[PDB]
């Protein structure tokens, strides 16, 4: 996701975090303000542009090697790869927080982990093609973009209404809201199902797969033909919305969830 994107699953899982997790929290990244997960959810994607954090860039996402829309699937030690991935991210760094929580290291790990969760649920960042659909050109509202970049940034600014901290906390009260009792609010009592602190690894699995099926569902069920020479601000945006916003949802919920095992030190 862009900035807005990961902000508003921060916002979202500060809703749903324990007091304890919250403090575990603020005093890690030395921030006691209501934003502060928030106002660190975009740092990996400013550390991995940087010369000491570009080892980082394949954290971001797990180049699931399917074949969409006719068939959609991630495998770890398939699709992970040489550099590490989304999936081994969040094993090392959730194990750093378990392991060494007042440590030099889980400061990063922290930010690491509130970002990747974020990523883990952008369906293009759980899927190989064309660079996770960023060597796809596309227009949208009449000016030309790629299809991983609508589905990071422009979409979800234009359902939020624009981009700023305080726009990403309206939308992430409009999300809770559909967690607690709107329309997800029966089934996101099975968003944390195999959830497992002691297996990093399968819980992220699970949240890549799940979000990895909408590749194939919604994404590119068009066709390329259709994407590639469709105005997507139109009846594409119309029924990506959804989706992306249940996306964002479980990111923020299934975040909170693991940052509440995180601060629970099992
Ligand atoms: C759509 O465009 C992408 C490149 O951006 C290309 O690889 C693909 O072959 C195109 N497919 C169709 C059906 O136009
Ligand atoms: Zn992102
Ligand atoms: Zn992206
Ligand atoms: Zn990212």
């Amino acid at each position: 996701w862009g900035n807005l994107g990961h902000e508003t699953v921060a916002y979202i899982a500060q809703s749903f975090v324990a007091s304890s997790t919250e403090s575990f929290c603020q005093n890690i990244l030395g921030d006691d303000s209501t934003s502060y997960l928030a106002n660190v959810a975009t740092w990996a994607d400013t550390y991995k542009y940087t010369d000491a954090g570009e080892f980082s860039k394949p954290y971001h996402f797990i180049d699931a090697q399917d074949n969409p829309p006719q068939s959609c699937g991630v495998d770890y030690d398939r699709d992970c790869g040489s550099a590490g991935c989304s999936i081994s991210a969040i094993q090392n760094y959730t194990n750093i927080l378990l392991e060494s929580p007042n440590g030099s290291e889980a400061l990063n790990a922290l930010k690491f982990v509130v970002h990747i969760i974020g990523d883990i649920h952008q369906p293009l960042h759980d899927e190989n093609l064309e660079a996770g659909g960023n060597g796809i050109d596309v227009t949208y509202d009449g000016e030309t973009t790629n299809l991983h970049h609508i589905w990071d940034t422009n979409m979800p600014e234009e359902a939020a209404g624009g981009y700023s901290l305080s726009v990403a906390k309206t939308y992430a009260d409009l999300l809770t809201e559909r967690i607690k009792t709107g329309t997800y609010s029966s089934k996101k009592d099975s968003w944390t199902d195999g959830i497992d602190i002691k297996d990093p690894v399968s819980t992220s699995m699970i949240w890549a797969a799940d979000a990895n099926t909408y590749v194939c569902s919604t994404v590119l069920d068009d066709g390329l033909a259709y994407i590639n020479s469709t105005d997507l601000s139109g009846e594409y945006y119309d029924k990506s919305q959804p989706v992306f916003e249940e996306l964002i949802a479980k990111a923020g919920y299934r975040l909170a969830a693991w940052l509440d095992l995180i601060a629970s030190q099992p």
